[PDB]
């Protein structure tokens, strides 16, 4: 019999677990960390195992402080949920005492950095996006940005940042604290991901390309770009495909966090440093040792010491729930056409081998399933399901060629990849029985598996799915028409034939629909129509139509996760 | 503004569904109690003897046919249509628990009732084209007679068959037939309706007759249709002044056992004489090992088997202390409605709510049914979750006389909604309710939708489960029994079918609505509800909807029970924190 309340307790514990990101070193040699729990963010000083809360009421984020600055700048939503913020200053000697920065009117704060004498940030208002500087003399507009943009770093007078300023690529920009202004350096082939300013006032930047990522040196004075060579070749040899973050430490060495194949690595002046498997945040030097944040499919975001991996600050899950979420791994599954599908697997401690396995299909489709904490995967593992997460073609993270392969072929190659994952799970010995579950494009993939690969999965969960492309091409807004057009090669024939609503007759397995009742980007009407067909043709289905369905709170979990875990737990007994 | 306590709610809901519940069906085999029980997460059939039960069935069942005393077998009734209520019958020999034979001579149909004599199975069923009375024996399956609407076999003695029928105007007639020659005979009272029947050693039919505001016992000679009052040797029964008769039957020693009731509590009589029984309601009475055994329930006591007069349980489920305290108390208040009619309304006060506090008007289904001092899993759940529960017997309700029951005929979503609305107002003006919600299943669901369309601003929010949405489309998709029933209820008027369907007044809804519906309900089907969803969306109304797979009206497993009840409680708890 299904242990409904046992599942609800677990989901609640996975939703509440505190998660940490590392922001910097501030005050008297103390770590600045931000903790989130259930959509509630706070900021702390951390030293020697205890933490002191800096803020009063919950915040949205903090700006990045320079090493040793005696204060922290809090960003807070100005109304319950609003998308406009206010800034507050807390002196690190006097935690919990907040001073509103009254010079800065409400606006959308996008990023920020605090040198200790000047707060430099970007912000979006009724009529524009601007880079701003705030100091003891007042607020100044440094520059109008031609789009959303973010401050990456300040050193002396030079400001560096990243902007979405056109071409669908991310550009580098610089400005100055003194005169303002804006120079923009274009990516060309690729897209810039990160930037820090070198002691020599050059901008070091991560350039993401169609293939391998690299570090470049940009001279703001003449716009010249050259490849930067590091003294150690660990970094070059790693062959990174992304560059998460980079920054110069106080002693002048360059710290870089770079990724490949769903996990990241930490380098100092090119030399790799041992780190726990998964993904890392920024790296700081603190009392002579390295510290970074770490997350994985089995570890909620936490602060750790390198190279030991020992956690400094970590949220507490109960012993038994912790045991249920076992290790994660990367396997490369062979799709029907020979292609190798990078697939992450989170094993359940509460399931045998072979055991019940869910193929949890990510959405997007232009997104990546990496080795990072995911509530849904964890909840499935908690509930006694092994979890298989395939980076079907269309995914990001594995080169442009792999992303572009979905184009013109929805419910084709990518479905074969999902299918190959299922089949690998069975053949490798992981799975006794298979389920499929996903949201957004994942939901679409669930409907395509159940109609075009009936008898592969024992049951499916489809959330926030698209059901008929042709209908949506006609209903929706300009940016979404464009997506559908790209995806289907502008073919109405493909639009109809890759729509699952046109194949309801083929479904042989129980289907659970979870769907928002008021979100104009996955509208309800088409889904009512599917339900009408399912009903007319005598299909087994469950449906949950709820208003106001993102997942951060328990309320959100209850609306869109719980029904899927319950349904699946219940089919497991079928 | 606190956060909803989801984990605490599901745990309470789970335990309240999971408590074992029993009902008494007969004495079979070598003096063993047949009981149908919800236990181990489903509805099953058990023999009780020697302080142990033996499970007769394998897969969950829906009910069993009434055995004659001592018969060497049980006939299981099971839905073989994933909830659409096409049932099939399965024989289990009582010496061989766990082994079923399907009675393949009976094609699936809606089984409404049945009696097993040991040599013949007599039952009533509804197909798409009719209700009928059947007999299955050594010679095969026989249609003894067609019935005009819902009909139920009550007893058989020798070849005399006796039963009750809803054959017009919401009245219940008595009917007889003959096991060998078949045929039908219908007996109507111009005074009221027959409520249960048993055949005397004499081959006359003793029945309850519920009149305007009182009930009595009558004898009906099946040879000439003459009716006369039955006097019993003891007058406790006549002095009890029952307003309704729950059940009656002749025991094997010739004595007449009668369970009758008033104001939502029942009392047990043997040959007219009171037998002490625990306060609440009772089911049939049987003779087991020399003594009397009945079932017993109350708003704080889940259905159990007790022996009489001691009232000591033979089988019962236990609730834990925390949950028992979640019910502070219960009482019957009489609410003045729109025409001066006094509406009997049960109130269950939560031990987890203040006064005034959050209150749910929980509208019973039927509509020929009642809120009484009987266990209600939904009411218990709501009290656990911190709502007081108000349970008004609107006109149409059983239990308070034929006049009150029949006033709903021809007037659905009329006077009975005013009664619900008067109960809502009472909850407020009396000081019980800080805020009001409405919730109901089946006809009660219909009432939620009618309150929300016709009486916007009365309730803060509504939960409509297994609800009626459109009488027209429902009628077209109904089998013979339900078509007849709908005709009766709407007074045969298509105008009423239309004007009293919520689907045609969606625009008026101003409050949030939770819809819960089992996909295969074959009484109130999903299709019209999908159309309501479409109308709610087109007109920008807030709602949520939950459609439960492979289930129908009758919930017979823990899982389905959780899926239909839990969204209700979660919804209402979320609404409370607006
Ligand atoms: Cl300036
Ligand atoms: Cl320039
Ligand atoms: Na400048």
């Amino acid at each position: 019999p299904v242990e409904f309340s046992r599942i609800v307790r677990d989901v609640e514990r996975l939703i509440a677990v505190e998660k940490y990101s590392l922001q910097g070193v501030v005050d008297g040699d103390k770590l600045l960390v931000v903790g989130f729990s259930e959509g509630s963010v706070n900021a702390y000083l951390y030293d020697g195992g205890e933490t002191v809360k800096l803020n009063r009421e919950p915040i949205n984020s903090v700006l990045d402080p320079h090493y040793g600055v005696g204060r922290v700048i809090l960003v807070r939503d100005v109304s319950k949920g609003a998308e406009q913020h206010a800034l507050f200053k807390v002196n690190t000697s006097r935690p919990g005492e907040e001073q509103r920065l009254e010079a800065v009117k409400p606006m959308r704060i996008l990023s920020g950095v605090d040198t200790g004498e000047a707060v430099v940030f970007t912000g979006a208002t009724e009529d524009r996006v601007a880079l701003y500087a705030l100091d003891g003399g007042g607020l100044r507009e440094l520059a109008r940005l031609p789009g959303f943009g973010f401050v990456s770093d300040i050193r002396g007078d030079l400001i560096a940042g990243l902007g979405f300023f056109g071409g669908g690529r991310v550009s580098l920009f610089t400005s100055n604290l003194s005169s303002g202004g804006l120079r923009v350096f274009d990516s060309g082939e690729g897209s810039f991901s990160s930037a820090s300013i070198s002691p020599g006032m050059k901008v070091t930047a991560g350039l993401e390309t169609a293939r391998e990522a690299r570090l470049v040196t940009v001279d703001p004075r003449d716009g010249s770009v050259e490849d930067l060579e590091l003294p150690s070749k660990d970094f070059s040899s790693y062959r990174p495909t992304a560059i998460t973050w980079l920054g110069y430490l106080p002693d002048g060495r360059l710290a870089v966090v770079a990724r490949r194949e769903g996990r990241s690595a930490v380098f100092i002046d090119g030399e790799r440093v041992e780190a726990p498997q998964g993904n890392h945040g920024r790296v700081v030097l603190w009392r002579g040792k390295l510290v970074t944040s770490h997350t994985s499919l089995s570890t909620p975001p936490r602060i750790v010491s390198l190279p030991s991996g020992e956690p400094l600050l970590e949220g507490g899950l109960p012993e038994d729930l912790r045991r249920s979420i076992a290790g994660s791994r990367l396997v490369w599954v062979e799709s029907f056409d020979g292609s190798r599908v990078p697939t992450y697997v989170l094993e359940s401690g509460r399931a045998p081998t072979p055991g019940p396995t869910v193929v949890l299909v990510h959405g997007g489709p232009f997104a990546e399933d990496s080795d990072s904490w995911d509530t849904f995967a964890a909840s499935l593992a908690a509930a006694g399901f092994h979890v298989v997460m395939p980076n079907y073609r269309g995914s990001t993270g594995y080169g442009e060629e792999w992303r572009l392969k979905i184009i013109g072929d929805p419910c084709g190659g990518e479905l074969e990849d999902v299918s190959a994952a299922a089949r690998w799970a069975r053949e490798s010995g992981l799975a006794s029985e298979l389920y499929i579950m996903g949201y957004s494009y994942g939901g679409y993939m669930t409907l395509c598996a159940l109609t075009m690969k009936p008898g592969l999965f024992k049951a499916g969960v489809a959330g926030a799915s698209v059901v008929d492309w042709e209908e949506m091409y006609e209903l929706s807004d300009a940016a979404f028409r464009n997506f559908i057009e790209q995806l289907t090669g502008g073919s109405r024939e493909i639009m109809r034939s890759r729509s699952p609503i046109n194949h309801v007759d083929r479904i042989k397995e129980p289907l659970a629909l979870i769907h928002p009742q008021n979100n104009s980007r996955t509208p309800l009407k088409p889904l009512l129509r599917l339900m009408g067909e399912l009903l007319a043709r005598g299909k087994t289905f469950e449906a949950h139509i709820i208003p106001d369905a993102a997942i951060n709170t328990m309320e959100d979990a209850v609306k869109i996760l719980l029904p899927a875990v319950f349904f699946l737990a219940t089919q497991r007994e079928r």
